[PDB]
């Protein structure tokens, strides 16, 4: 009868449904959730997303709450915990501590090691003969170091592997049983419940130590409170950063001509980062908000309690806002991309993300000739992940 969501486009080829809803006159089109039966609005167009994500009558906190109509098959929350995300740290008056942790002065703390590590990892692959896996031998150490040094603390390899596996298990639309999904969030929470304070006390300036050592006016940040901060940091930072870095690499390796230009012209690198954030698809789902009062958008009513989704992928590929939208064009001068969102809930990790993405682009650009060792079609993808990620990326020089 009507389209069901999500659209099962687990590779970098976006579903032709996004294009189809975008070409519609409507600012929103009705879809039905596969895993809940919930009816939902989907927006695909730059013009519509611009209005929908700046409207304070559309609430992110509501659409996170239990009972909200939703796209995901299970609550993204350990049963019995709060998991309303960053609002909990906001509530405890931690606005200045997230500023110190993710703001410009943290990028100055960490940007030096991040750039040297990216160069080192690419230098090591340059030593190999034949074929190597960029996902395991570049993306995984780089995103792990990002997560551990700027967010979590020193992980052991097995702890890191545990946190990755839980993220990959919980953050899915399909492919695992719902009981495993629920247990992945439980497994993360009990880990942080038992190790958050030790992780916060290890050396470094990582965000979890800043949270733990912060003085809450009239408060001690509880261990239950610390654990939820750690779950949020893994969920927000780890699968997003690894998913995107993998996709960005496939984008770069498929455009050798663009990469040569960045090699000749290093001042162009920061602009190619932004184009990567617009061109490279990440989420198989949508950002979402709940109408807390009736409203109207270009002739469509949105009643109280209805849920509006905006697919960042569809909007970043909107020909109305981006000429030749399927072309990777680092010189492009258009509107701001929707890769970190827009409005009040703009990604607060956006400056750390940009810094790792830029290190990676530079590391590719210093060593030209790096190319896919298999056709893009023979690449194998994890299916059902919220955040697209290839199984491996075979590459050679
Ligand atoms: C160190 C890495 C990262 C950290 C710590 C981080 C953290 C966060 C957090 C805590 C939020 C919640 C904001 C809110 O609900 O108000 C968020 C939102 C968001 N992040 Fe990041 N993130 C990271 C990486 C990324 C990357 C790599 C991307 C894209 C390539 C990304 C895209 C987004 C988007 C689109 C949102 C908007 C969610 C919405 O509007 O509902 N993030 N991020
Ligand atoms: O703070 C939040 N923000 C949004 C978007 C988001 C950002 N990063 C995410 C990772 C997975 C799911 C959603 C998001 C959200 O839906 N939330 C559920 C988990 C974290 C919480
Ligand atoms: O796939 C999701 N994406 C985020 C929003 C988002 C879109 N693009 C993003 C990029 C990074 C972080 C979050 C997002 C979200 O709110 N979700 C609810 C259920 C699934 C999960």
């Amino acid at each position: 009868a009507t389209l069901t969501y999500p659209f099962h486009d687990w590779s970098q080829e976006l579903s032709p449904r996004y294009a189809q809803l975008r070409a519609s006159d409507a600012p929103v089109c009705p879809v039905v959730s596969e895993g809940t039966g919930d009816h939902l609005w989907l927006a695909t167009r730059y013009a519509a997303a611009v209005e929908l994500l700046e409207d304070p009558r559309l609430s992110s906190e509501a659409a996170i709450a239990s009972g909200a109509p939703r796209q995901e098959p299970v609550e993204l929350r350990a049963p019995g915990t709060r998991a309303d995300g960053v609002a909990m740290l906001r509530e405890a008056g931690l606005r200045s501590v997230l500023a110190d942790g993710l703001g410009p002065r943290a990028v100055r703390r960490h940007q030096g090691w991040i750039n040297d590590l990216a160069e080192t990892l690419m230098s090591a692959l340059a030593s190999r003969e034949g074929t190597f896996d960029l996902a395991a031998d570049f993306v995984e150490p780089l995103s792990s170091a990002l997560v551990s040094r700027t967010l979590l603390g020193e992980l052991s390899a097995d702890e890191r592997d545990l946190l990755a596996h839980c993220a990959d298990t919980g953050l899915r639309f399909c492919g695992v049983t719902h009981e495993e999904q629920v247990h992945a969030f439980t497994q993360m929470h009990e880990f942080f419940l038992e190790h958050a304070r030790r992780l916060a006390g290890t050396p470094g300036e990582h965000l979890l130590k800043l949270i733990a050592e912060a003085p809450v006016d009239h408060g001690p940040l509880s261990d239950e409170a610390l654990a939820e901060a750690g779950s949020l940091l893994v969920v927000a930072g780890f699968p997003t950063s690894s998913g995107f870095l993998c996709g960005a690499l496939l984008t770069l390796l498929r455009h050798p001509d663009a990469v040569q230009e960045l090699h000749a012209h290093p001042e162009r690198v920061p602009s190619a980062v932004e184009e990567l954030l617009r061109y490279t698809p990440l989420s198989t789902g949508s950002v979402k908000r709940m109408a807390t009062e009736d409203l109207e958008i270009d002739g469509v009513r949105i009643k109280v309690g209805e849920v509006v989704m905006v697919s960042l992928e569809a909007v970043n590929h909107d020909p109305d806002a981006f000429e030749d939208p399927d072309v990777f064009r680092p010189g492009r001068e258009g509107p701001m991309h929707f890769g970190f969102g827009r409005g009040r809930h703009f990604c607060p990790g956006n400056r750390l993300a940009r810094c790792v993405i830029e290190a990676t682009v530079r590391a590719v650009a210093r060593r030209p000739g790096l190319r896919l060792a298999v056709a893009p079609e023979e690449i194998s993808w994890h299916e059902g992940l919220f955040f697209r990620r290839p199984r491996a990326i075979p590459a050679t020089w």
